[PDB]
């Protein structure tokens, strides 16, 4: 009942972290709108969870997002929280192998899709004194190898979170982000499968955290529910869900 | 029921943030041991709250702390979480008005008291896969005027949190901190009363946050319960509960 | 003579911070290529400074940048340092007054222009064990009011700096950034002139720093020369040139 | 000539980073007072370097420090910069192997010695519009294994730097710190020699940096000269000289 009576939109909610966030909000008593560009996972989740429904929506298509918001309001009569989780990590790429056009396309998804839904949702969030949760990444803060475009997009999301927190503070709308580290999701599994040694890349991913394992979608979900339902004096924070990866370490010429 | 069956020690739990933390843990289903050097607030809280008991203990006195731990185990049979909240902010002091001996004394409370309880509690926390929550401060990260010793002690607590998180990660014990900004507590009220213009110092404290108010003990308490009960992939984090104070801003010769 | 015999490209070098950086490198003994989209300032600077020459180049036009690099190599035979300074701050804009297309255009300049020159320069920087200096902003780290797109672009630049530092470390090329705070430049003067009270906006800008004044282009320039010529164990750093603005601060319901 | 006519005190200047800082300041045209508790290195350095002299002084002994300052003024007539470099890293120690009394003693050196010299020097630094440079550590920010007391002391130094920067900004005295990562010094060599596999511990230390080597005292020295002589808009910064160690990384149950 921590978030009973509230209405939440989760983008990219059909699998992975997004689905974990959907589940956590349903378990907290909220009604959830699952947005995803793919039907498969989200439609099954809508059948599985009373309290969750699925709306097909590509966050890079402004008219899809306009309809996402208007359908949420039409069906449920309020909007309390948007979780901007949709995003992608390309395969590892050397800097000289990247392109400006590929960088633009990744910005469209990871940055501008978050921007667009937030903009369209804010009038309703102001009415409900709701909140925005962006899913950024630890690597925006510390960097990552073979990922210049991805890292740049997440540095942008974290910074944008802080700017919007300032702008929306007078209107009572909090804006926060979660920066996960390695979370075991279908994206992680897919990228590992491309590696020459998949099992070795997964073991290395597990051992990059002092806790010795990767995180779970449910753990990101719990952080999101905390930010939405109980963090009333938190705005513009970056909540790290990383297992300690940023900590510690891992002749002079 | 989020922390049902668990046993929590809160130092400086008799008033202010500590009492808010006590209340939040009792509301989560835990049994709480209130430690304080003063009897007045903590004894009343023990009468008020089923599930909370009071133990007189000055965290700067190693034998008091040894007894705190041994009595917790004797009475409740386990220990799951220590919240190191006891601490003090001296009145504003110009750097030249400070002394090495005053700095040592503040270190004893704000830093070494946290160190001592954590050390004595860790064997029991390892058995329960429990966790440590230190109450640091935003000003350890960003500085504060007229507070060199206090700021130094909180920079130490935040850093110590990260070091111990690394050391205890193989044993399954998470170590995190909360960095509050301005929280309205009896300490805040006491320090304001010393100012030449108390009401103006309070209004200025409220307006230092984009959210336009100070925080509440209950809000720090909710963050603590999250860290203890649901943040299983978080270790060595600094969770900001500051209302946005670190954000934003507030001819060349 | 700290950077004698070296060749440096400074984008947006015709006025403001960029011109200060140009001057600092010429004073260190380097030859400098001033890149700017406008002729006026850069052409005068080329006449003023022996050791500096001007090349017209819009960093958002890939073919301009290709020619910038090839002409630098043709005329001077090596490339040791690129300073990605070209960028813009739009007038203050409420979030609901921004557009996705305006955000894309600002990304093109502030982010992708930096990306494009760096990419085209890196083969030559590897040959010379040279280095990249990106001019980001403090507000990427702490946020700024009425500047969602700008803040996002600078969060991206800072993060990209760290990612590329990782990727180029095996090749001996350091990648760092400078995050200035308020620096008195023609852009600052132009934006202030649009405010209803220009003198009050300037005074407020001066007082946002503990040092009580805005910074100078020459001070950013000195930081750049340090990063290029003497910071041989620094890569992926964010060097703050802000006058202390990020420090300090400036009933519970 | 970057710091010609200026007078600098370097604590722990007899070997290691401190000696590198001494050399860098002498090469910049300054007169340097080498403070150390041991005679051997500092006395030889005084004979080696015109412009440097040695004063025996244990920074934990207030009367030694009072004499250090008064002798500097008596002999050279001004004081422009104090570099608080004296400090120690104990051998790796598990948290349960530490003691409160050992922690107090390390605080005395690493924290209170810095505090004491700064306090005694500030009246003279105000007259000269001089500056303070504290040598902290990267591990204050990110943690380190088997080093709870050391990490805490350096978190304190970094935070204290920011607090004092705020307090001294109205008086025109800048206060900054340098956070080195692994620098090859006699302390590093001594600690490695205690390890079961010294050569393997050194190789591991080298590889903890993306740059693939440890840093040199001269590189910390160059950063110090920059902070003293050319960073006139920098106060309260933490200048990282770490080779990139804080960057990057190095199934869900
Ligand atoms: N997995 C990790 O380790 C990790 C770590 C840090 C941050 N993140 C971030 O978490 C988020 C989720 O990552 P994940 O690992 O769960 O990925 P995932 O690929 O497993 O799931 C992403 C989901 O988003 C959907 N999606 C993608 N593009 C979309 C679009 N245009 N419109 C709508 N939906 C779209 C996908 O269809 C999918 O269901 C991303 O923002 C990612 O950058 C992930
Ligand atoms: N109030 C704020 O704005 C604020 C902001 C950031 C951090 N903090 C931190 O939060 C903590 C609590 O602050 P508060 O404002 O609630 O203070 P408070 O003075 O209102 O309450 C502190 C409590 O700790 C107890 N205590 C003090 N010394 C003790 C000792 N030696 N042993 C045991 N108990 C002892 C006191 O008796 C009191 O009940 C402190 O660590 C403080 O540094 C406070
Ligand atoms: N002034 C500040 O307070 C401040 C603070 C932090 C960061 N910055 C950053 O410093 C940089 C310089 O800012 P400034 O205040 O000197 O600005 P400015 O407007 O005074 O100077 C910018 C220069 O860049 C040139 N430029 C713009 N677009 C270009 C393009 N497409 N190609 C080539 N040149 C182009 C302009 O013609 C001009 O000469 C920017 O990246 C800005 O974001 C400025
Ligand atoms: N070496 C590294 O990798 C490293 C990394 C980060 C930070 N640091 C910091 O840099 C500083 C220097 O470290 P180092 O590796 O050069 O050490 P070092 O042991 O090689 O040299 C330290 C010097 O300080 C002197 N000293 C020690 N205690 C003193 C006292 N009480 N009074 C006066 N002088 C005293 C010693 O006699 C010695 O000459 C320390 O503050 C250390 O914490 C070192
Ligand atoms: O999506 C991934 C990811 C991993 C960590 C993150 F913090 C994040 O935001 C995203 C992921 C999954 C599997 C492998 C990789 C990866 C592996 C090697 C790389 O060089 C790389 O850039 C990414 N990234
Ligand atoms: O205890 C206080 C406090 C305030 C903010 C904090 F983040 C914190 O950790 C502690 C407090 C309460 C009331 C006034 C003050 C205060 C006012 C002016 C000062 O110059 C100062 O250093 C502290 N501090
Ligand atoms: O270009 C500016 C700037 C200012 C500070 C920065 F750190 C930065 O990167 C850029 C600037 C200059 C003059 C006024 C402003 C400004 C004033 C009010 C605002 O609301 C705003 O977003 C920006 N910015
Ligand atoms: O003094 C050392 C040091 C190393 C890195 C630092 F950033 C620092 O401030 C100090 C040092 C030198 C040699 C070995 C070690 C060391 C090795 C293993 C450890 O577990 C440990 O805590 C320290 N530290
Ligand atoms: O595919 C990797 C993992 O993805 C997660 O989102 C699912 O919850 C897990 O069942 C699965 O093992
Ligand atoms: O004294 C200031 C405040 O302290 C808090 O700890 C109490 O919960 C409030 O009732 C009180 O107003
Ligand atoms: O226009 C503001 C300032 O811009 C700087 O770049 C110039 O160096 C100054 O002469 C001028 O006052
Ligand atoms: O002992 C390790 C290193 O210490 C440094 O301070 C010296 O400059 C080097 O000559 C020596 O190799
Ligand atoms: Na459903
Ligand atoms: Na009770
Ligand atoms: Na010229
Ligand atoms: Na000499």
């Amino acid at each position: 009942t921590r978030y009973a009576g509230k209405v939440v939109v989760v983008t990219g909610g059909g699998r992975g972290i997004g689905a974990g966030i959907v589940r956590a909000f349903v378990n907290s008593g909220a009604r959830v709108v699952i947005c995803d560009k793919d039907e498969s996972g989200g439609r099954a989740l809508e059948q599985e969870l009373p309290g969750a429904v699925f709306i097909l929506c590509d966050v890079t298509q402004e008219d899809d997002v306009k309809t996402l918001v208007s359908e949420t309001i039409r069906r449920f009569g309020r909007l309390d929280c948007v979780v901007n989780n949709a995003g992608h990590h390309p395969p590892p790429q050397r800097p000289e192998e990247t392109s400006a056009q590929g960088f633009r396309q990744l910005l469209e998804l990871n940055l501008l899709g978050t921007y667009t839904l937030t903009k369209l949702a804010l009038p309703y969030l102001r009415k409900s004194q709701g909140n925005v949760i962006n899913i950024s990444s630890l690597v925006g803060a510390i960097g990552q190898a073979q990922a210049v475009p991805y890292v740049a997009t997440k540095g942008a999301v974290t910074a944008m979170t802080k700017a919007l927190a300032l702008d929306e503070s007078p209107y009572g709308v909090r804006v926060n982000c979660i920066s996960p580290g390695n979370i075991w999701t279908p994206l992680w599994e897919e990228l590992a499968a491309l590696m020459p040694d998949p099992r070795a890349s997964i073991r290395e991913g597990m051992l990059a955290q002092p806790l010795g394992r990767m995180g779970q979608p449910a753990e990101v979900g719990a952080a999101a529910v905390f930010l939405a339902s109980e963090a009333n004096f938190c705005t513009g924070i970056e909540l790290l869900v990383t297992g300690g990866a940023e900590l510690g370490a891992g002749p002079d010429i």
